[PDB]
C-alpha cells in the first residue's frame, strides 16, 4: 500500500469522539462511540449530548463530529492524505459561517489512541441571533449530501478544504453554513499531498428508541471522487 497508516484502515476500527462547545456563552458536551469503515467508506457513531439538553441543533454539529474512512477508489490512493497521517494523526481546524448569523471555529485532532481513532474537539461559536434558526433551533433532523474540495497546501504539509452545507429549515428554505478547513499533520512522518479532488458525502441522522438522553446516531458515506 502507498501509506504506512492506510493499511491501518483495512477492517472496522472503533471510533470515539469527544467535544467540548460553548455557543454565545451555552456550553456543551458531546461523546460518541462508533466504528469506521473505510473499505466501503462508511462510518457509524452515536453521539450524547453529556451535559444534558444540546443547545444547538444537532444537524449543526454533524461535519465537526473522520475524513479517514473515506473510500479512495484504488486509481486515488496516492492521495490520501488522511490515512497516510495515521497513526500519529492530524490536526483539523475550520471556520463555519452560518449565512446571516454567527460563525463557528473549532479545532481537532484526529489520532489512534491504541486500536481507536479518536476525534477530540473544541468548538467555539459566537454572534448567534437568539432567535436565529440555530439557537432558536429551526432546523429540520436530517442531512443533505455534499462534496468537500480538497487542495494541497504544501507549505505546512497538508490539506485545506471548502465546502457549503445546506441545513433545511422547518416550513422555510436551508440555512447555509460556509466551511474552510485546514489538516496538518501531527508526527514528524511523510504524508501524502494531494492533487485537487473532492470527498463526496451522503449522510443519514437517525435515533436510538431506547436512548433517552439528548443524542443523535449518524452514518456517513464518504467516497473520494473528482480525478479521472
Ligand atoms: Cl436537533
Amino acid at each position: 500500500m502507498v501509506s504506512k497508516g492506510e493499511e491501518l484502515f483495512t477492517g472496522v476500527v472503533p471510533i470515539l469522539v469527544e467535544l467540548d462547545g460553548d455557543v454565545n456563552g451555552h456550553k456543551f458536551s458531546v461523546s460518541g462511540e462508533g466504528e469506521g469503515d473505510a473499505t466501503y467508506g462508511k462510518l457509524t457513531l452515536k453521539l450524547i449530548c453529556t451535559t444534558g439538553k444540546l443547545p444547538v441543533p444537532w444537524p449543526t454539529l454533524v461535519t465537526t463530529l473522520l475524513q479517514c474512512f473515506a473510500r479512495y477508489p484504488d486509481h486515488m490512493k496516492q492521495h490520501d492524505f488522511f490515512k497516510s497521517a495515521m497513526p500519529e494523526g492530524y490536526v483539523q481546524e475550520r471556520t463555519i459561517f452560518f449565512k446571516d448569523d454567527g460563525n463557528y471555529k473549532t479545532r481537532a485532532e484526529v489520532k489512534f489512541e491504541g486500536d481507536t481513532l479518536v476525534n477530540r474537539i473544541e468548538l467555539k461559536g459566537i454572534d448567534f441571533k437568539e432567535d436565529g434558526n440555530i439557537l432558536g433551533h429551526k432546523l429540520e433532523y436530517n442531512y443533505n449530501s455534499h462534496n468537500v474540495y480538497i487542495t494541497a497546501d504544501k507549505q505546512k504539509n497538508g490539506i485545506k478544504a471548502n465546502f457549503k452545507i445546506r441545513h433545511n429549515i422547518e416550513d422555510g428554505g436551508v440555512q447555509l453554513a460556509d466551511h474552510y478547513q485546514q489538516n496538518t499533520p501531527i508526527g514528524d512522518g511523510p504524508v501524502l499531498l494531494p492533487d485537487n479532488h473532492y470527498l463526496s458525502y451522503q449522510s443519514k441522522l437517525s435515533k436510538d428508541p431506547n436512548e433517552k438522553r439528548d443524542h443523535m446516531v449518524l452514518l456517513e458515506f464518504v467516497t473520494a471522487a473528482g480525478i479521472t
